[PDB]
């Protein structure tokens, strides 16, 4: 599928924290940056994610805030 | 403040699209990646954002989905 | 791409209201249900959406509340 | 209460997966579609939800993305 | 309707900024605190919101971040 | 950091329910209102949250719905 979400950042899975109904996936997206994603365990299983998998961090623009020092 | 949001990514403002009550800020966070943020125009003014400003893209972990190739 | 979002509902575009930076797309997903989506105008153009387009309403499970009478 | 959320879709609870502080509720909203919801266990209990309960999937318009096949 | 959203804060409408497809509603919830809401212009009209209207700010718990000083 | 989030509500922590990857923090912001926040356990620990902590409820404007009687 092609998605409206303005942010679709390729990266490699660095870690997966398995929980009860959710888990947290950490992706290395390059440039020294990592992104953490809290999603359903069903989705982690259905996408076959494991440490080392290639994936994307997907974020709708209305979910992104801006901060300054 | 220090925020619980797991994602706080430093970058430089590449463009700002001004709208009616919202605008869209694009940040270059390095590594060839950019992040687009849709926030209120009031916040854009109050934070003093301009093209070239140093800023952060801040994203709660529960807002991030994972994708894989087809 | 394939997405973790638990909700990916097929439907056809019934209307698009254009704004300044955002627009509102209404999708008929059948069975008398319609979904309204508020997204960037850039995405609306990039996905080539028009009245009648086939599309999907995509919703992260953590964005769905449950209500009762 | 009347809510601003543009999406308020009636359906029946088909399943509830209990987690630690959250659970996942699945609603059959008709037309062969289901909606899955991740909400607090406290709310699942307070709303008295069970398999067979009548409910609504409530989604703010700004939370809905659009996808296409792109073929 | 009854909603699972764990946050439902009564207040009075102090201001409405109209936009193109969205507007921004500000509620006085008391104690010197205000809540700003970015919602569709359709909802603002359909709910009959005006300066002075009694209303509620409704927020899903997964939408709330926690911050601290320093 | 300074954040674009239009809602930054001072309060004191009255409860913490720990989960597997998330926990739920309840902040009393005065006037008889309490705000519940579902965030990662990592964040709860990293912010040093305990009953009695001074903190802020931070909410993006696009996450706030309006309801009426």
């Amino acid at each position: 599928m092609k998605l409206s979400a303005r942010n679709q950042l390729a990266g490699k899975v660095v870690s997966i924290k398995e929980g009860a109904v959710n888990g947290i996936v950490v992706l290395d997206i390059g440039g020294g940056n990592q992104i953490s994603s809290t999603i359903s365990m069903d989705s982690i299983r259905e996408l076959g994610l494991q440490v080392g998998s290639d994936a994307y961090a997907v974020i709708k623009a209305t979910s992104v805030m801006i901060g300054i020092d």
